[PDB]
């Protein structure tokens, strides 16, 4: 034993999911208000998740981003996808399928552990259905979680979550 087990995470998603708050949220306790859209942040969390100390090692993506051969790499590294959408977006849900083949297609693989988020889950104006997005993940074989940066509501389960389907898969 040289040390406890590392994660490699990413987070990717639509442009202003929240992918950047639920990762602050995770990291320092603390909900970001503004908007400040990212390129790329790497940030580092140790956990006890199953009795199994861990250290999550997350990379925070764009959304907003084009063919990259950067971007390409990191997908090539993760371990395991934070797929998020905003639940008041419907562009953004229909945005997780597309994420979904470019880390098919280049981790060469049909079974990536990944989850399926819904991010927002505290604002009235809600535009996708609960229902239609756990029958996406179902389709999908992977988990559904409900999160909000704000309240908190699902955070620790949504990486935790990520953590157990990486698990699962070796
Ligand atoms: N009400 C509410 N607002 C949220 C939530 N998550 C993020 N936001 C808000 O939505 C905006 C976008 O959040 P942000 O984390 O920057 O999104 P992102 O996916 O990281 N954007 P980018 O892809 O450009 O990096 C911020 O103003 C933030 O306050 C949430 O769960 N609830
Ligand atoms: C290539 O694809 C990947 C994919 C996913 C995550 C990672 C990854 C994330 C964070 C770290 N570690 C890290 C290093 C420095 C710091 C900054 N420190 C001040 C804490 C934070 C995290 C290392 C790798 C690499
Ligand atoms: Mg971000």
């Amino acid at each position: 034993f040289q040390g406890m087990t590392e994660y490699k995470l990413v987070v990717v998603g639509a442009g202003g999911v929240g992918k950047s708050a639920l990762t602050i949220q995770l990291i320092q306790n603390h909900f970001v208000d503004e908007y400040d859209p990212t390129i790329e942040d790497s940030y580092r969390k140790q956990v006890v998740i199953d009795g199994e100390t861990c250290l999550l090692d997350i990379l925070d993506t764009a959304g907003h981003e084009e063919y990259s051969a950067m971007r390409d790499q990191y997908m090539r590294t993760g371990e395991g996808f934070l797929c998020v959408f905003a639940i008041n977006n419907t562009k953004s849900f229909e945005d997780i399928h597309h994420y979904r083949e470019q880390i098919k297609r280049v981790k060469d693989s049909e079974d990536v552990p990944m989850v399926l988020v819904g991010n927002k889950c505290d604002l009235p104006s809600r535009t996708v259905d609960t229902k239609q997005a756990q029958d996406l993940a179902r389709s999908y074989g992977i988990p559904f979680i409900e999160t909000s940066a704000k309240t908190r509501q699902g955070v620790d389960d949504a990486f935790y979550t990520l953590v157990r389907e990486i698990r699962k898969h070796k």
